[PDB]
């Protein structure tokens, strides 16, 4: 490899560190809709992989110069959020008002439900709490839960750019039906309006409008997707749970019956995650494991690492006891340790990264040149990771780069040596790749351990 050439690349990277590996403005634009959990509680742990994957995808797309929007769909219909209003009323009655109450077979319970009930009782007063005020309670509640969900996401360094309401699509149903008919996608049978999805590769035809006159969940989903796909984006991306694979053909069929090319709807499937502690499955104030509880225990960086660390449609198993170790087996520690080790050697040498810029890297041994190449190779990795949707290439890159750095620095004396500046400049570039790649994972690199 040409050290002269790589040194020039090193100089370009280090002169404008914030622009290192950033791509020029791209032509293809995207709309990602992800997470989209019901506003009826805090995020469960099963939402974490989709959330972590989507935010990393977003950060990566933006870094590479793609126009990339994010959106969350709020299932906030009165009929959807009624049970949440019901459940708060019931826990006001039993935990605050102390009466014996009838409980249905499906209801929301937990520490969050009793805290919100205490918030409800303080805001509305005792008088309010009757069956007629349930949807007034549910509206207030679902807004509080959406605030909760937003901060659940913020805890994991995730912000979504647009939250959209189901309720704002009640007027949009007719235009969907019409557009579907204009492509011969709908028909009446047995008092119901059906989508002819089996004419477009689905297993069987599907109900759009019930005999009741009401739209189905599928109808609502089609309406929303019609809006998303007619917004001018190059592609719409969804992240769905892997158990929703059978739902793909009916949605593609619907999009074809709306005049859209269904290849412009990309479905990414997020597979199940197994969390372990001490070899046993993770467990514990609720019947579900909360994303919040896991972030409380392991921290944000660990969540952002673990949930990105294996191919999205493959099963991920991780033991959280590994985060107690301070070696190769705790990759967040180990990668951060590489970055911190560089920061410390610069302090030991009494130098800033601008003092070593003038070095030309010509004295680097083969191990140093490999590490230099590896540092600069981030650009290739990031572009490849985006285009293949293989985000686990980012942790993989970082793992190997930290390993190789650590091994290099163990075997090479720096401060006081005749090529101190060459080695420091090398190190400054390794630190930059660690910091850059980590930031796209929503992790800030540590200067000190």
């Amino acid at each position: 490899l040409s050290k002269t050439f790589l040194n020039e690349l090193a100089n370009q990277a280090l002169t404008n560190p914030n622009d290192f590996t950033k791509g020029e403005k791209k032509q293809e634009s995207f709309l990602l809709e992800y997470v989209s959990a019901n506003p009826t509680g805090p995020l469960h742990i099963g939402h974490a992989r989709g959330a972590v994957f989507g935010d990393t995808l977003t950060r990566l797309a933006r870094h590479l110069g793609y126009k990339f929007n994010t959106e969350y769909y709020v299932n906030d219909a009165g009929n959807q959020i009624y049970l949440l209003g019901l459940s708060i009323l019931l826990s006001v009655k039993e935990s605050i008002l102390h009466e014996n109450v009838e409980y249905p077979e499906q209801y929301y319970k937990g520490e969050y439900i009793v805290d919100l009930a205490k918030e409800a009782f303080e805001k509305f007063g005792k008088e309010f709490f009757s069956e007629e005020n349930i949807p007034s309670l549910a509206d207030w509640a679902k807004d509080k839960m959406l605030v909760l969900i937003k901060q659940n996401l913020e805890q994991a360094k995730i912000k979504i750019d647009s939250y959209v309401s189901e309720r704002s699509y009640y007027d949009a149903l007719n235009a969907t039906l019409e557009s579907l008919k204009e492509h011969k996608g709908i028909y009446e049978q047995e008092g119901k309006i059906w989508l002819a999805s089996s004419q477009k590769g689905d297993e069987k035809d599907r109900v759009i409008i019930r005999e009741d006159g009401r739209g189905t969940y599928l109808a609502a989903d089609i309406v929303y997707h019609k809006d998303k796909m007619s917004r001018g984006y190059g592609k719409c991306i969804n992240i769905w749970g892997a158990d929703h694979h059978g739902y793909i053909p009916r949605m593609k069929a619907a999009m074809e019956f709306l005049g859209f090319d269904s290849n412009n709807l990309e479905i990414i499937l997020a597979q199940m995650v197994s969390l372990l502690k001490d070899g046993e499955p993770y467990k514990m104030a609720g019947n579900f494991i909360l994303m919040s509880d896991v972030v409380d225990e392991i921290g944000s960086d660990a969540l952002r690492y673990i949930f990105l660390s294996k191919k999205c449609d493959t099963h991920l198993e991780f033991d959280i006891s590994d985060l107690q170790k301070e070696d190769s087996s705790n990759p967040v520690y180990y990668i951060n340790y590489a970055h911190a080790r560089i920061h410390q050697v610069f302090a030991k040498a009494g130098k800033k990264i601008d003092d070593v810029m003038k070095a030309d890297l010509q004295s680097l041994n083969q191990d140093g040149v490999n590490l230099l190449f590896e540092a600069l190779n981030l650009k290739a990795v990031l572009n490849d990771a985006f285009e293949a949707r293989a985000l686990q290439k980012i942790p993989d890159y970082l793992k190997n780069l930290a390993a190789n750095f650590h091994k290099f620095y163990n075997e090479n004396k720096v401060v006081g040596s005749a090529n101190e500046n060459d080695l420091l400049k090398l190190f400054s570039l390794v630190a930059l790749s660690i910091k850059t790649a980590f930031s796209l994972m929503g992790i800030e690199a540590k200067n000190k351990m």
